[PDB]
């Protein structure tokens, strides 16, 4: 089965590659289930690099804070 | 007093910039006037970044739904 990536971009953009097969209405039964499986874990992809990119500014905003 | 240049409106500049803010504060040679200016920029730019996150995390929540959808039965009572 196919890597799966784990950079933001890529994830995200076959994620919206994904979405539109899944809704051209032309994908089997059986290739619907592997895109969603395949969709839910590139979502997940990139809700866990956008967590680390909140957490990076926050960290961010507390030292800029800090020495005032 | 305010930082008058034009303010990144993407991620990456926006966080680029705010990591040298952050280096210039926590060198401490800042005197006050340019600490505070260094302060405002700096919370504009983390605003951006957490707008830009803000809407990545809802278009990523929107897709995840549009994979859902073509899923669903018809609804039952």
């Amino acid at each position: 089965a196919r890597p799966l990536p784990q950079d933001f971009e890529t994830a995200l953009a076959e994620l919206e590659s994904l979405v539109s097969a899944m809704e051209n209405g032309t994908l089997p039964l059986e290739q619907s289930l592997s895109a969603y499986r395949r969709g839910v874990e590139l979502a997940r992809v990139c809700q866990d690099r956008l967590a680390q990119a909140e957490q990076q500014v926050k960290v961010l905003e507390g030292d800029l804070l800090r020495p005032l």
